[PDB]
């Protein structure tokens, strides 16, 4: 079974807005990858658009796809190694190639599930199990504290035992917001926080004590992805709340650097970013030996959501699934929906591969838009 | 003076080969950045193609240019900041965005020198001085040791006091090559080595002692850019030959990470890769306090070469300039040749900005190939 | 364009007093540097008097000026390197030479701005932007806590969102003072503290908890500039308030030593002390990679105030400008004033060089006085 | 007994040259400090000029003397403290103030020995003993290797068992010099080396192994005084030859910083630079617990030489005395010659205080030059 065609299909959706630390969201983009085989089996993956989806599309169509055509379709380790030496190790696009191979790998695993007649959790050695979820996605953004509390109440009513508050616009206001949410929900809900790379160190030494006071589960991404000196300096503030990162981190080599720095104790690789399922396993296994929980970051599509839940089912040190709960996200319920149970958990689809049926006539409903996706 | 237009112009050339540690070269690519201003002054830069020139071009035109139109063209610090917060810090393309800003930033400093009526060395605070150079680029590749020695002798005859040997294919064959060159050039030539990310650790503990024996200037890029664990292990082998890295390292935050690892003691940023001249200064200033020499890596075009020499003339802790000496390279001589003197040195051009005049009719001679 | 003449002009002013950790201020001194070029352009800088202004004057006129006459006037990097090898590296005056070259460098950059027809922020690559300021200078010294509160209220009325309280006479009294100021101003004002090298370690372990309680922005200079073991030992007290230093620190080499000690996380180089603008950039860039904010220390004259604001406009990791607010400081408003806005910010002058016009007939109004400047 | 007058007397001498790592010597300068008391006893010291003798003189007369007039002349600890809090700790001149207090402090100990009717070694708690010496000062500079060897042989014939070779101009030429001296003197002479802050790291990893090969006593000052990062890197090269530093290091707080860096294992304070005899004791006492030898650096005048020998006789962990052996140096023999014996050693004078009589009519013979 050889690889015949690899195609990157860029999709986008314009909405009539939720403010985070990265700015204000005006447009949602997604890149869906199709890999065709010699024996007729077709696999589907999702690559992250990287705030410039035309570039990842081009990178696949011009460089990465030709180096993988003709390869055996189950050899995703060998497929990953070609991208590693031609792009990741030297003179390449670095992080952009990781995004590109992430979707391809994901599609190759979908082929591998279909060829073995196994769902992905079974292919990886796990079982169909209940995986805890929190209300995340592009929701719970910057708004008055009482309105933010009401949105949080809506999610517990929907069965969530955990939620992720978006912080990082000003220390004072999100101290005020974070305190009010604990006040109205009680101390039974795992309140998680995400600063989305927007805090300084001065902000952190003000916010971290109140996070320990409200007993938050983690502080996610307080600084820039490459801000190494700030990441080691926050660890010194409080041991009662761990630092979380991984969304903007690529390959096991970047995660290995944050392993022996020892500051970030909660890892969140996005399978549409980090290098795919193959690299996801490698990252999680390193974390496993050091007892670090994997709370995977989720991308836009229900394809990535399928791959993530399958991955967490077979990953021993899996923590949370990040569930998108925003009302204006069509990529989530694009084909065959995940659904949260009353136990606060989620389940992988019981069908070969990723267990998602892809009708290609939905791509026409969400065409490519060349504009920017963010407002700061 | 505001920014009006930013365009990325892809150029490529097919050669009818020199093998290094990354592979075999069949086609050279380059991306030239044109920045137009509201007062008629036009800047030029080089962005590294990153093995996919169509992707960086797409990234510039769709994303990085729209966020920079309307900015004051002298504000390169602010221009770098917008790219830092929109692309480099969060959900962007990471390393690819750094290549894209590198050329734009270089073109911004070109505008700024012309508007100030100063050459770039003068703009950066330096003076026109002789900068030592080594014979490098896509030259001195894998070949028999006596043929490699004949190529080496030709560069000393042209004036060079230093050269860079390509190692990394097989441990035995490049120990054999490296020892032979020392005997035929004597111990007066600074012999530098580049492994082009092709060594393992098992190779390194076999090769490093002979590099000490021949008193090599540095071992450049023995491992992949993100291979942190190997880089810290090779520093334990010998203190007599330092490790060099920088080509595949982007922003001062990645260089900052290898500062406190302490393993790499020779920093080699590429101004067409690391973030431009702006980030080049910041990387070099950090190295300056730690007495780490900046031996900048050179890209394809004579634009990048001009910018690098201008940079090193004003940079306090500057080491060598990497001189491209392969003669199947039209990008170097594309618009008015650097020239190596009998002192083995090189001079910055004494004209406003980068000191290079760009005729756009030459772009048609080298069309873009996928 | 060559250098023709370098002249150090010592100035002083006697006042009919504000008490700090360095003692009681009775006389203010300043050294203004004039550099003349071959092409008629004249630049102006400020060197710190170093508590013995006759010595810096002598050092310039006898040693440093002759080694720089004939040099190209835009080659300030090369000018700095000559002073580095002849004075800073070996057998020299060390810190005194740094003060001397600071003013000369500053004057050379003023020439460079005028020759390029650019203001200094534009020459360094920045833009005209709003830079936050705090009430500093020789103000808010030792006095009864209620009178100290009234002086603080006057500055917020003048638009300051931040201020620097002078501490360090006794632990008990400035704990009492610091608590009262937070009480009357609310927790919206960034209260900064400066001990002016006067604390012991025993004082620090008493004062630092109350500073964390009142959430102070930093503790500036608790010990002697060379007191390395005390600087690393205070870092162990509280992570909620960082230690600040740099006023009495010279060259990037002394700042590099405090970088890898890792204790001081807020850097304050004085451009009239550290080695000038050239060295200022080098110090700030090292801090930039490690995400350390530069909150530059200000000297006496409006020349240094111009150079500082220009420097902070083009410095990416710039924090605060230290604004002198003392009523008896004529050096500040000596020629063409800075003015604080309602946003709590300050702006660089929009004119070539430092943007300050120097009338030399004001030097006669402030002649040199040979006496001491401090009382302890 | 109070302090009445403190005066700084600048002296200089033009020579019609010996090249070291800092440059070429054309004129030697010295500053002599006279401290008068209310009971008629007068002390003398030497302050280092710091390449600008007019500045230190100005600093003493305008600032440091006014803060010390009226103090009890035996209270040198309190005298050092006033200078510490007024000049060294905060907004002062830093390193220059340390040079200024060094001579005053030395003159204070001169008064104190005379008032106690004890020589300084006895005042410090030691006894008159033979102290090993090496041939140094502005001697054994850059010259052909055989001419350098002839100068070396002359010092062994005079009695010396140790000498200090000036290296640092070029790595090749001083490897050549250092090897030649070992062969012509044998392995019985302690060969010490001084680079005078002129090496890079690339030079060091080429030179250090040959210094190990020739079994050199130490490598003195390879880098600038504040070049912290290089000093920690050279300790990694070879454990067989230690690094020496101290000439350009002031107060026990800078020596304390190089204690916990662990890189420099031979400390060389200058009593005319580091803070005087008072600070000299404190620097040496810290070194004593860590078993670091104190091989003090010598200044210009025979006053400083007298103070140094007195100091080392009473100092537990004293190593070598630096003997100035250049014969174009009148400051050494200015008022009654030290003398080297056949044991290669040197003795402190057996007279109250520093044991030197100062005739002020000799000051006219060496007037001050700008
Ligand atoms: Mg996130
Ligand atoms: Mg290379
Ligand atoms: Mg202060
Ligand atoms: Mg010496």
């Amino acid at each position: 079974m050889k690889i015949t065609k690899i195609n990157a299909i860029p999709l986008s959706y314009r909405l009539p807005t939720v403010t985070m630390g990265v700015g204000s969201t005006i447009k949602r983009d997604a890149i869906i990858i199709r890999v065709e085989t010699s024996e007729g089996i077709t696999g589907y993956g999702e690559a992250h658009p990287g705030r410039s989806p035309g570039a990842i599309t081009s990178l696949i169509h011009n460089t990465i796809a030709p180096m993988l055509i003709g390869m055996k379709a189950t050899d995703c380790v060998g497929a990953w190694q070609r991208v590693h030496r031609m792009q990741l190790s030297s003179h390449g696009l670095g992080a952009g190639a990781a995004l590109a191979i992430s979707g391809i790998d994901m599609a190759l695993w979908d082929i591998r599930g279909k060829a073995a007649n196994m769902p992905l959790y079974e292919l990886l050695g796990g079982s169909k199990r209940r995986i805890p979820a929190y209300a995340g996605g592009i929701a719970l953004g910057y708004q008055p504290k009482e309105s933010l509390a009401e949105e949080a109440q809506e999610y517990i009513a929907r069965g969530y035992k955990a939620l992720k508050l978006r912080i990082g616009d000003a220390a004072r206001v999100d101290i005020e917001r974070v305190r009010h949410v604990r006040k109205v929900l009680g101390d039974e809900v795992d309140i998680l926080t995400d600063a989305n790379t927007a805090y300084t160190m001065a902000d952190a030494r003000r916010v971290l004590p109140v996070l320990a006071e409200i007993q938050a589960g983690w502080l996610e991404e307080p600084f820039a992805c490459n801000d190494f000196a700030s990441y080691r300096e926050v660890a010194k503030i409080t041991p009662l709340v761990p630092i979380a990162a991984g969304e903007n981190h690529y390959t096991r080599f970047e995660f290995g650097q944050m392993l022996d720095a020892g500051a970030v104790q909660v890892w969140q690789p996005d399978l549409s970013k980090c290098g795919g399922i193959t690299e996801g396993i490698r990252i999680a296994a390193m974390a496993s030996a050091y007892r670090i929980p994997i709370n995977a970051h989720s991308s836009a599509t229900g394809l990535n959501h399928a791959a993530t839940i399958h991955f967490l089912a077979a990953t021993e040190n899996a923590g949370y699934f990040e569930a998108c709960v925003s009302k204006f996200n069509p990529f989530r319920d694009m084909f065959g929906t995940f659904e949260i149970g009353a136990d606060g958990c989620v389940e992988p689809p019981d069908a070969p591969g990723l267990g998602i049926e892809v009708d290609e006539s939905i791509f026409e409903k969400y065409p490519a838009v060349d504009g920017p996706g963010y407002v700061v």
